[PDB]
C-alpha cells in the first residue's frame, strides 16, 4: 500500500517535572528544575551526586505491587507512559484491531539497576540468590512484551536501542510501520532509569557528567560558556501513533502529525560528534525532505542540547548549515535545561515537548543560558518560555556511535 | 511497488566455527558445538555447558586497544559484519555511503562487562570502573562502531526483541531498502550471555537444559526427553542489498528475500500459547508480504529451541499455517547442534535459511531419538537431508511474545 500519514492521538510520561504530560509540560512552561541531590542511594564516593529523578512515582496507580517487584523500574516507568498515552488516545482495543496495534518501546541501557542488584547477590551470595524474573525483569524489549500482554496487541513488538538516539528513532520507525501498512496504531517511545552506581560511575568515569555538586539546578546549562556536561535524568515518554483515515473514522482528538523522520551516522567517534554537525546536518536535512518542507518552514527546534562541550556547538553548527539566514529566524532551545538527559527517553519526552510546543504556539526556555558561548548566537528562548508561531517543529536527538535521529510535527487542521 | 532485497554477504562466529564455511560444514555433518563452559567456575550452577566461540582472534578485526573497549558480544558482532561486507565485495565510496546502514542488535547485550565493572565497583569501588563501561556495552555500538570503522552514514540502528533479534533486524534492514531508506544494510545479531548472569539468570528461570554429563546431547528439539535450551555464543550478519544495486556492480546473490512477518502473542513473558496462535500469525504475514501460497515453502529452519512448551507450540504452528502441506515440507532446528545464541539465533539461522538454498539441502535436527506426542512431521531427524529447496522460512519467537519470521527464496 502507499505511504499513509501519521497522526498522534496519545500522549503519556514521568520526568524529573511531573508524574505526567500536563505536570510536566507545566514545569517546562515556567522553567523549573527537576535536578536534586539524589536520595534513593548513598553517592559519597562519587563525582556527581544530583539528577533528574522522577518524585513521588507511585507504580500501583498502574500495577499491582506483586507485579511490579518482578520489574526494573525503566520497565515499570515504560509501562506508566504507555498505559498513560493508550488512555489519552481514547483508542478501544478489539478482536477486529488487536493484529493492527503494535509497540516500539526502547531504552539506551534497560535494567541497569535489576542487573546491578542481581550482581550483587552473585558475587555476596551465589547464583542459586539470582532473581527467576531477572532476563524477563531487565531485558529492553519486556516494555513492549508487558505492554502488549496487558492491552492484548498483537500488531508488530519490538525495541530499539539507539543509546541516547533511542525514542526518536523508536517514534519515527513505529510512525514507518503504519505509514507503510504494517500497522494502524503503535505506541512508541522510550524508558530510562539508569540512576544506580554503574550508571553515575560509568559516566562519571567517562567523564561525560557535569560535576556541579554545590548547584545541582544549574548544572543542565545547554550552549551556556561554562557548561561541563550531562545531568543524569529517569523517566519515559510514549505516543500513540495513529494512520490519519484510522484516526479520523473514529474521532480521534489529534495533536500534531508526524510529517518527517531523518536518521543518520557520523561514522566519526563512539563518543563525540564532529565539530561542524554533519551528522546532524545530514539527518536534519533528511527529516526535512522526507516532510516534503522548505527549511523556512521550521518555527521551533528541540535541541538534542545535553550541556557537553563538543555536543552543543556541533549542534550550533548543524542548524547553522541546514538553516542558513533562516536558522537566526526560528527558536531553538534545549528542554534538557529543565529535565536533565534522560538517555533513550530524552527523545520521546522532547518529542512530546515538541507537539506541545505546537498545541500551545510556545518555544519552551533554554534555563541557566546566562552567558551564550562563541558562536551560539542563534535564538536560543534564554531563561523563559517564547510564545510564538511555530507550524513546525523538529526534535533532534544524537547518541554513542554517532546515530543520529531527526522527528518533523506539524499542526494538523 | 517495492524494491526487491537480495542477500550478497554473510558472516558468521558460532560454536561450530569462526567463519560462514566453517559453521555450515559443522551443520551438514550433524556436529555439535556444545561443551562445559572453561573461562569461568561454574560449580554453584545448575548448567556448566554451552555452544563457546573457539579460538575467536578480535586482533584480526581490531586493535588489541580498540577491542579492550568492547564487550564480547561487540566484538562478535563486528567480526561477522566485517565477513559479510568482505564476502559481498561492496566497496563503500562518497557517492554510496549515505545509501549504507547497519542494523545489528543483541537480546541481552553487554552482561559479561556489566558484571566485570560491577566486581570493580563491589570489590574497589566507582574510581574502578572502567572509562568505556557505557560506550563498550551498549547494544547499539556493533552498528555505531562498524558505521565509523567503514564509514557507512546510512540508517544506523539496534534492534532488542530478547531470542527475535537477529529475525526483526534483518526484516527491518529489508524494509529500509525496499521502501528506499537505504541500497544496501548490514543486519543481524550477536550475543555473548555466558557470564554468571546469563547462566546464573536462565538458570534462575529453569530455561536451560540440565544434562551437564552429556552436553552434546542436552539441544534435543521436538525429543521426548527435553529439557530446556542450551545457551550459546556467537554472531551473524548479513548483507541486504537492493537487487538493481547487486545486478549493476555483478554481486553474487545467495538468495532474495521476499518475506518478512512481525507478530506479538499478547499471551505470557516466557512461555507461548500452546497452539501457538502468535507463530501461526507471524508465518501467515510473512507468506502475505511474499505473496506466497504456503504450498510453496520447502524448508523451515524452526526457532525449535528444546522447550517443552515451545517446541509443541511450533508444530501446532506449522500444522495450521501449511495444513496438508506441513507433511510435505522440511523442518529443523539447527540449535540441535549450535544451541540457542539468543539475539544472536535469528541472524545465524537466517544465514543457516540462505545456504539450504544455495546447496539444495536441509540440515538436520541431531538428537532426536525418540520424537514428542504430535511431532511427526518431517523434522530431519539425524542427518541432513538432499532436497529441492524453493523457499525457505526462518522463526524466531522471543520473550514478552514477540515474534518473526524471514522467508528466502532461490535467486534466478
Ligand atoms: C556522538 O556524541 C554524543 C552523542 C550523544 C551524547 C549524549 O549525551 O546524548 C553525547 C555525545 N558526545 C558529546 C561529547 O556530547
Ligand atoms: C514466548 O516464549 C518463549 C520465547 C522464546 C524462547 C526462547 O528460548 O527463545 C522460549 C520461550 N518459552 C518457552 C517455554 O519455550
Amino acid at each position: 500500500m502507499s505511504r499513509r500519514r501519521v497522526v498522534i492521538t496519545g500522549m503519556g510520561m514521568l520526568s524529573p517535572l511531573g508524574l505526567d504530560v500536563p505536570s510536566s509540560w507545566e514545569g517546562i512552561l515556567a522553567g523549573r528544575s527537576g535536578i536534586a541531590p539524589i536520595e534513593h542511594m548513598d553517592l559519597s564516593a562519587y563525582s556527581t551526586r544530583f539528577g533528574g529523578s522522577v518524585k513521588g512515582f507511585n507504580v500501583e496507580e498502574y500495577l499491582s505491587a506483586k507485579e511490579a517487584r518482578k520489574l526494573d523500574l525503566f520497565i515499570q516507568y515504560g509501562l506508566a507512559a504507555s498505559f498513560q498515552a493508550v488512555r489519552d488516545s481514547g483508542l478501544e482495543v478489539t478482536d477486529a484491531n488487536r493484529e493492527r496495534i503494535g509497540v516500539s518501546m526502547g531504552s539506551g541501557i534497560g535494567g541497569l539497576t535489576n542487573i546491578e542488584n542481581n550482581c550483587r547477590s552473585l558475587f555476596e551470595q551465589g547464583p542459586r540468590r539470582i532473581s527467576p524474573f531477572f532476563v524477563p525483569g531487565s531485558i529492553i524489549n519486556m516494555v513492549s512484551g508487558f505492554l502488549s500482554i496487558h492491552l492484548g496487541l498483537q500488531g508488530p513488538n519490538y525495541a530499539l536501542t539507539t543509546a541516547q538516539t533511542t525514542g526518536t528513532h523508536s517514534i519515527g520507525m513505529a510512525a514507518r510501520n503504519i505509514a507503510y501498512g504494517e500497522a494502524d496504531v503503535m505506541v512508541a517511545g522510550g524508558s530510562e532509569m539508569a540512576a544506580c552506581g554503574l550508571g553515575l560511575g560509568g559516566f562519571g568515569a567517562a567523564r561525560a557528567l557535569s560535576t556541579r555538586n554545590d548547584e545541582p539546578t544549574r548544572a543542565s546549562r545547554p550552549w551556556d560558556r561554562d557548561r561541563d556536561g550531562f545531568v543524569l535524568s529517569d523517566g519515559s515518554g510514549a505516543l500513540v501513533l495513529e494512520e490519519l483515515e484510522h484516526a479520523r473514522a473514529r474521532g480521534a482528538r489529534i495533536y500534531a502529525e508526524l510529517v518527517g523522520f531523518g536518521m543518520s551516522g557520523d561514522a566519526f567517534h563512539m563518543t563525540a560528534p564532529p565539530e561542524d554537525g554533519a551528522g546532524a546536518a545530514r539527518c536534519m536535512k533528511n527529516a526535512l525532505r522526507d516532510a516534503g518542507l522548505d527549511p523556512r518552514q521550521v518555527d521551533y527546534i528541540n535541541a538534542h542540547g545535553t550541556s557537553t562541550p563538543a555536543g552543543d556547538i556541533a549542534e550550533i553548527a548543524a542548524v547553522k548549515s541546514v538553516f542558513g539566514e533562516h536558522a537566526h529566524a526560528l527558536s531553538m532551545s534545549s528542554t534538557k535545561s529543565m529535565t536533565g538527559h534522560l538517555l533513550g527517553a530524552a527523545g520521546a519526552v522532547e518529542a512530546i515537548f515538541s507537539v506541545l510546543a505546537l498545541r500551545d504556539q510556545v518555544a519552551p526556555p533554554t534555563i541557566n543560558l546566562d552567558n551564550p558561548d562563541e558562536g551560539c548566537d542563534l535564538d536560543l528562548v534564554a531563561h523563559e518560555a517564547k510564545p510564538r508561531k511555530i507550524d513546525v517543529a523538529l526534535s533532534n536527538s544524537f547518541g554513542f556511535g554517532g546515530t543520529n535521529g531527526t522527528l518533523v510535527f506539524r499542526r494538523f487542521a
